[PDB]
């Protein structure tokens, strides 16, 4: 059985982020080939995606929830690296973000 933080990240926070509506663009590593993105891999040293987390937490990866928050600051991060501040992307990120916050804020504790 994992954490109560642990469940929590797999059953409220990647259950809700899942189904936004923006969320899709996350749902996999970004393969730079497929989405022709110069150099991704020379200025992100760090991939993450939604896909793995969800993977991570449906696998037992994770020894406890904060692991699993920085996979999704990383995430977040990453798209923030690479893209400038109109870019469709980064509004898609921004409000899955503003969630995450909103989320983990209300994380509950072990008990
Ligand atoms: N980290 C990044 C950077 C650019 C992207 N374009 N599309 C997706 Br998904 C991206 C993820």
């Amino acid at each position: 059985r994992k954490t109560n933080q642990l469940q929590y990240m797999q059953n409220v926070v990647v259950k809700t982020l899942w189904k936004h509506q923006f969320a899709w663009p996350f749902y996999q590593p970004v393969d730079a080939i497929k989405l022709n993105l110069p150099d991704y891999h020379k200025i992100i040293k760090n991939p993450m995606d939604m896909g793995t987390i969800k993977k991570r937490l449906e696998n037992n990866y994770y020894w406890s929830a904060s692991e699993c928050m920085q996979d999704f600051n990383t995430m977040f991060t990453n798209c923030y690296i690479y893209n400038k501040p109109t870019d469709d992307i980064v509004l898609m990120a921004q409000a899955l973000e503003k969630i995450f916050l909103q989320k983990v804020a209300q994380m509950p504790q072990e008990e």
